[PDB]
């Protein structure tokens, strides 16, 4: 019964399913395909992202929706109002940036 | 006298500590928990991020 023990992966009784897949794998890319289940994260790690992968990674990385719209380079008028507020503190200047300053804003902008 | 002699992970004498943990692991999530130490990066790869993970 003995010549040599050139065992195979499936001879290792207490190996796990992912563990056996990794032991058989030949390259780092193959290992990443086993280990990383999230396709957007896998794409980042592979350095190969589509616009959809990028949007999905931005969803994992940023909580603020107005910031996320800015990062997608597509902002609604509501997103723009919120982003203006992150950039400028003066209420009368925020009125100007809206394109529709109130009567009070107009008086204060002229004074300014 | 048997046919296969199914060895176990700890019989592999030149396996590394992380290597043995990976060989025993059953799922991709388990593998990611071994491999990725940065909790914010792990959260991104798992597609499950808190506001703190996002800031980090």
């Amino acid at each position: 019964r003995s010549k040599e023990i050139s065992i195979e992966v499936e001879d290792i009784k207490d190996a796990g399913d992912t563990g056996k897949r990794l032991l058989k794998i030949n390259t780092p890319s193959g290992a990443r395909n086993i280990i990383i289940e999230n396709e957007d994260a896998k794409a980042l790690i592979n350095g190969e992202t589509t616009n959809t992968n990028k949007k999905n990674l931005q969803d994992l990385l940023f909580s603020d929706g107005n910031v996320k719209a800015f990062l997608q380079a597509t902002t609604t008028d509501e997103n723009k109002t919120a982003l203006q507020q992150l950039l400028v503190s003066n209420a009368d200047v925020l009125g100007l940036l809206s394109g529709n300053p109130t009567s009070d804003n107009k008086i204060n902008l002229r004074t300014m």
